[PDB]
């Protein structure tokens, strides 16, 4: 299965100047817990924002150009990225906007962190129809000394039905 994991501020904001316009350590733990020992697929710009491999996970970067870091696996297409993941139960797509756009139609699961911050972005999470998705998990947290905004984790599963001809 293909899953997307993303943190979204107000108005689907996910990025600004190749960074995330917030600081939420609590989201880091949620992200690790849900990606641990799973392959992670990311766009080149997201890779550049990280700057080093994510420990515990098979790192796959999509780029039209040669790779600039031998520690991760570089691919040049969506099908290639999926091919590189091999025979695993869950592929985690971790960003950014362009990559989310391409994978959302193929995904069966969304792991979302809703952040209560009204902040400007230049990158947004792709639009999707809420009627295609079923929320199966919520977990709310107030802001604290380490996290300046309240946030809520959510998991959604894609709605299926019987194929008819
Ligand atoms: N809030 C969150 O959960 C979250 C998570 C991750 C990232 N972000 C944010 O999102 C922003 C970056 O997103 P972005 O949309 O600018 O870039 P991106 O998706 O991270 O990377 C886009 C790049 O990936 C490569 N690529 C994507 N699809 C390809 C394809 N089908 N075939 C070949 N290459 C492909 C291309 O690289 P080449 O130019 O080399 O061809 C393209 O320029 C940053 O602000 C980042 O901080 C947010
Ligand atoms: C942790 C940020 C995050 N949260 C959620 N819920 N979904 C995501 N896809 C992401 C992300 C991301 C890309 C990214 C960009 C910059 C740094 C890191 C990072 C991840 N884990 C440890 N250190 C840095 C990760």
């Amino acid at each position: 299965m293909i899953s997307l994991i993303a943190a979204l501020a107000v108005d689907r904001v996910i990025g600004m100047e190749n960074a995330m316009p917030w600081n939420l350590p609590a989201d880091l733990a949620w992200f690790k817990r849900n990606t641990l020992n799973k392959p992670v697929v990311m766009g080149r710009l997201t890779w550049e924002s990280i700057g080093r491999p994510l420990p515990g996970r098979k790192n796959i970067v999509i780029s039209s150009k040669p790779g600039s870091d031998d520690r991760v696996q570089w691919v040049s297409s969506v099908e290639e990225a999926i091919a590189a993941c091999g025979d695993v139960e869950e592929i985690m797509v971790i960003g950014g906007g362009r990559v989310y756009e391409q994978f959302l139609p193929k995904a069966q699961k969304l792991y979302l962190t809703h952040i209560d911050a009204e902040v400007e972005g230049d990158t947004h999470f792709p639009d999707y129809d809420p009627d295609e998705w079923e929320s199966v998990f919520s977990e709310f947290h107030d802001a604290d000394a380490q996290n300046s905004h309240s946030y809520c984790f959510e998991i959604l599963e894609r709605r299926h039905h019987h194929h008819h001809h």
